[PDB]
């Protein structure tokens, strides 16, 4: 159909703030299904640098990587119709109420969730987090 | 600015146990129930009348089948600017914060119908509540 | 163990916009709607029949007035052990975790009625859904 | 980027039992209460000061009568970009996802006031919290 | 009627954990009304010692007082039918799901909320927090 | 007083979209995920080990068929008095306020498993997390 898979990361601030189920539930309620999922008490720095490799020349790169290893993360592969753009829209931004970030986050770095933004992004990120 | 509008809660809402969730979003916005009917399975003729303006579309027959595939609730709601406001609450599967935006992810199975104009509202109310 | 039970959503639920909240608690426990009627104002006779076993109590006339003071919904619900389970969901105004426990705080205006036995369930269903 | 902004929970919130719902939406976006006052009935001159920019509008007197028709809460909230973000949370009755979008449907009774600029924030905080 | 007033404290752990509205909302949803309310960025130690004066000989007294001044608190007078025992039941305990503490707390000290337990308690505690 | 305990989210939770609802109730009581695994379909011998104390009951085979009928999540949770408190959160289908009390209505399909003693906790954690 329009069936896709996408990669979501629950960032360390979500564990710190006890918002993990809240974020996952918003995705669950829109009828997206968990296909694979891993809990990382602390993700390998190399995985993070790989994950954010397109950001490696940006001023925020090192602070971002520091944050992403500052606490646990969960990586999830979600499946559903048009999953990539729909889950991206769910993620939203800190300016847009109704979305995960819009309702729950208020920082340029600590924003609770990553979601893939393209088919190409999704394939690669999935490969990073679930090589098997 | 007081109006009445017709809402259908579609069979997917029953399947996914989202009936109260949908009604509650409308309730919390202060719209009031004026009348309501529960159909274990809506008569097909009522559905064909309801979606008559769609009868030539490729999706019509599949839509009718779906609408009869489980229960529905037909509700008449009342409040200021009801038609437009309840249409906004319904929303679409792209934009979060609305019923479809938060809860639906399909072009056919999208939980809720709401009248979109004064004419269609009068007509749809007359269909479900003659 | 499948049963049907009769639920009334009382006028205070409409007053306080708790209708969907109440229905949702029952929905989430996996009980299914079998039939449902909305009454903008219930006929007094139906109320007197409904609460007939109470007709000698000091509170009867005040109860009837209250039950007609705003809308009600009569619902037939179905599920395993429905009668007892929905009675437990209803609960009482003392113990939190239930509908009345979380949402109500009055001896009269307590949001919901649910049948309490197999006999009263059959009888109450026959009253609201003859 | 830390700012503070002034919020009023209007009497309709109390009437409809939506105080916690409104405060929780702001709480969940990580804004912090820096000070807060409950008024069973706000003195009218406070409301008139608060809405003084509106003193010449047709709705002015009716707005002030509404604002004294029940309790209100004045809150100072603190957090990053607070003035703009809480304004966005407030939203309007046409915008689902926001406080007014989900919960309000009136031009007057719309649940919440939020400061809209640094100037208005400073002034409004000084009105409700002269201290 | 059975109309009473009672005193509720929202303890510092509720601010720390962003559960303030959640606690207040549970009381609001049972139809109890706010009659008076004060925010304390930090409550005077003396008020706390007064508040918990019946506990002054207990091993935990000093640690409790330390905790109660460790962050903000809100004092609220609630009004409603049978408010004292009903709000007490809402408070509940960390062992009893369905109640505020039962759903949200898991510690003998940091338990989110205090509520008066008798008419005599309520009168006194109200006097402490709202002398006016 | 810190303990760890083992929780399974059973396949009915996935079917009815209640995974987050269940995990959120445990999260909101301040228990922490120490480790977690998702199984699109749990190997049957794992389920059989997990329920080995039940191997002689009439329902044993049907329970195991249910447990493999869909995904499950195994979680190790940590926090004060975790084994007993999460068991209480689990509750039963007769006790409103608990997970099963609010959400379940079946003897078999009841959404969640939680360890019931220190012995069973240690053993169950070793089954799902041999590491
Ligand atoms: N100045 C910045 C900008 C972004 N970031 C972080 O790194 C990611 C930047 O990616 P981005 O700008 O493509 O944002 P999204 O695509 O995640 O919305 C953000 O999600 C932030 O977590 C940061 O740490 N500092
Ligand atoms: N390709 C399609 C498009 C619409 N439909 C259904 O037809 C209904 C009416 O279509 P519409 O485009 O007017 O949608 P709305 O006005 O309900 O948003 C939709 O709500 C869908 O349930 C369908 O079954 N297949
Ligand atoms: N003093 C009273 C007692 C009960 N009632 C009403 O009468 C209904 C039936 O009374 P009941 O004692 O059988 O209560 P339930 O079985 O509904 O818990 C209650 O639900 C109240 O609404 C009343 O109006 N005044
Ligand atoms: N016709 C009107 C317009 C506004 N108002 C009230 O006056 C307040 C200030 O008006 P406004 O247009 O600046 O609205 P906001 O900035 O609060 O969105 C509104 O929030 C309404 O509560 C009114 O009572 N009657
Ligand atoms: N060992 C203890 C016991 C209680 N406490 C605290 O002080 C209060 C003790 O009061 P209590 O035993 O009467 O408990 P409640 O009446 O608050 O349920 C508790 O609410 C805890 O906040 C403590 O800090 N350490
Ligand atoms: N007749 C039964 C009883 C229990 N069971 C399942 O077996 C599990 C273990 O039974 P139990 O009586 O120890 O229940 P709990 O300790 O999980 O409450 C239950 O959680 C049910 O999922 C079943 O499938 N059929
Ligand atoms: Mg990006
Ligand atoms: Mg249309
Ligand atoms: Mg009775
Ligand atoms: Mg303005
Ligand atoms: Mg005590
Ligand atoms: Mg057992």
């Amino acid at each position: 159909a329009g069936l896709q898979r996408t990669l979501v990361l629950i960032k360390p601030d979500a564990f710190e703030r006890s918002l993990v189920a809240e974020i996952m539930g918003r995705i669950e309620k829109k009828n997206f299904k968990i296909v694979s999922m891993k809990f990382w008490s602390k993700a390998p720095r190399n995985l993070i640098e790989q994950h954010y490799k397109e950001h490696s020349e940006q001023s925020y790169f090192n602070d971002l990587c520091d944050f992403m290893v500052s606490g646990p993360i969960i990586s999830i592969v979600y499946e559903g119709t048009d999953a990539i753009s729909k889950i991206r829209r769910l993620q939203g931004n800190i300016l847009t109420p109704g979305t995960i970030r819009g309702d729950l986050a208020n920082d340029i770095r600590e924003n609770l969730i990553h979601a893939s933004d393209s088919e190409d992004s999704a394939v690669d990120e999935i490969s990073i987090w679930f090589p098997e």
